[PDB]
């Protein structure tokens, strides 16, 4: 029993984690294999942030112009090549902790582990959402870019993000580990904001599943309600649009509780109109969209990672 | 920019942890040098649980009756002796993974991170805090007993809760790692219940200082309060009373956003009289008490371990 927003294990993104400097700028920097990953602006200076030419400014650098430190030990640097928004520093020595690892690309909707780290050092482990607006709703400091998001499956560390900027209303932008930003923006300090964004209606439904599961069903009610007209209310409400796609996959959440997912969509939208009248739900006042249903079933059920 | 319920790094607990199996009950277990530390009623059978006596049960065990596995190693039990309500296995293979560490016992109202484990093998992080009537709100399932409880201060691992058992309103019990359960709780299947709670004062006052030191000032007022006067609305709200200690802890924070500590006190007041009218703090819709000052600043500052 319980339900809380849980992290994955860090440590095998922990055995990971650089710093990187370069000129008068330090950040972190992913280490897997003989590879370290960071954000290309590492080589930009305090006037270069207004709009460079990354090229430019990457063909006039040599390898000893950049500072790796794994611990208290240098890594030396033998090569470097950009991709995208990430540079790819070449160095002698391969990470001996490198667990299992991909790169992922992920939807708006799915969520993740951050690593927050300064200096290469970790400094705490939080859980995190792509939001439909493609920002997340972090906690970062000045020098915490390089760090990264990632999820695991079994032995398999599948990063997704690593972090590059904060933008005016307070969230985080940044992209995968191949250098593409999620969303619209880019690296330069010129203005950029976020987009308005909307609610992840499929998590807000598996939260609610998370709730049956854990003994609360004062919400339910004996109705139901067709995906055209629940999508009308949830139009209204700033709620993004439920697929069948979304249907489907609440299938073993709707399996196990015995609520048919259209059910549990005419719980939401009686919760949507009327409020919560002072009560919580999961100890939330609150509708929580930031759980994915792989995210229930994996608490509410106890899968472990080796 | 940003607050999160953020966890300390979990690498240098993940190393720690085994599985212990005696009879038909299987466990996690704490491997520290050569000692492996488990919950006591792993020597507990199916109709040993109703009113057990520990010292005689375990004077009919022998080492070999305990298996110890650490990944996919046997390790030999050497001697074992139980204290208080945990078990300590000696093994004859010091654990290589072995950080510095401590044992602290913990006030309650402090936080700490939980590795929920099954089987020896990590399953997610979070952070909790010991709530007034020294229960936990956890999320923890059959076979997560053993998992611990900790902090970390710089490179030293202080381990302050081990679990043992969820309560019927869903809350968890447990002890310190030498074996003192935290609250009135005993390791039998007898009834036994949570006791009321309260809503831990100093926390939400430091949550509030959060909240300023991130943008928000909505909640404040031009008035100021005295602590007894304070006092006597929190007992109104089931808060904790506030100690003229917890005044002086909010120093820092109070010193930081130039905001007295009385004078948050009377905003905490008006907060509670008339509710947060359906506005948000820091994204939350009810007043957060699971952060400590000391969490705030680590968060708002960026402290780093190593
Ligand atoms: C890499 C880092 O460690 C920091 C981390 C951020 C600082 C505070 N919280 C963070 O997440 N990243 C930066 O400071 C970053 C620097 C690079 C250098 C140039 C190429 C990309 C950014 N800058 C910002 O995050 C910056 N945001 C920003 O300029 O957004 C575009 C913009 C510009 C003007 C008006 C609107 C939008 C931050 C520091 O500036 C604000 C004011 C948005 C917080
Ligand atoms: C060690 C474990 O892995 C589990 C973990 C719990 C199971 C579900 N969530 C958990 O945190 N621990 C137990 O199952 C534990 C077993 C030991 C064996 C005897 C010595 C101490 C308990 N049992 C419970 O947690 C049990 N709680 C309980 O018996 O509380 C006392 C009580 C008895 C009767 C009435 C009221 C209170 C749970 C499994 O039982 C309830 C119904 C309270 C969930």
């Amino acid at each position: 029993s319980g339900f809380r927003k849980m992290a994955f294990p860090s440590g095998k993104v922990e055995g990971c984690m650089v710093q990187v400097t370069c000129g008068t700028t330090t950040l972190n920097g992913l280490w897997l294999d003989d590879v370290v990953y960071c954000p290309r602006h590492v080589i930009c200076t305090s006037e270069d942030m207004l709009n460079p030419n990354y090229e430019d400014l990457l063909i006039r650098k040599s390898n000893h112009n950049f500072l790796v430190q794994a611990g208290n030990v240098q890594l030396r640097v033998i090569g470097h090549s950009m991709q995208n928004c990430v540079l790819k520093l070449k160095v002698d020595t391969a990470n001996p902790k490198t667990p299992k690892y991909k790169f992922v690309r992920i939807q708006p909707g799915q969520t993740f582990s951050v690593l927050a780290c300064y200096n290469g050092s970790p400094s705490g482990v939080y859980q995190c959402a792509m939001r439909p607006n493609f920002t997340i709703k972090g906690s970062f400091l000045n020098g915490s870019c390089g760090s990264v998001g990632f999820n695991i499956d079994y032995d398999c560390v599948s990063f997704c993000y690593m972090h590059h900027m904060e933008l005016p209303t307070g969230v985080h932008a940044g992209t995968d580990l191949e250098g593409n930003f999620y969303g619209p923006f880019v690296d330069r300090q010129t203005a950029q904001a976020a987009g308005t964004d909307t609610t992840i209606t499929v998590n807000v439904l598996a939260w609610l599943y998370a709730a049956v599961i854990n003994g609360d069903r004062w919400f339910l009610n004996r109705f139901t309600t067709t995906l055209n007209d629940f999508n009308l209310v949830a139009m209204k409400y700033n709620y993004e649009p439920l697929t069948q796609d979304h249907v489907d996959i609440l299938g073993p959440l709707s399996a196990q509780t015995g609520i048919a997912v259209l059910d549990m969509c005419a719980s939401l939208k009686e919760l949507l109109q009327n409020g919560m009248n002072g009560r919580t739900i999961l100890g939330s006042a609150l509708l929580e969209d930031e759980f994915t249903p792989f995210d229930v079933v994996r608490q509410c059920s106890g899968v472990t990672f080796q």
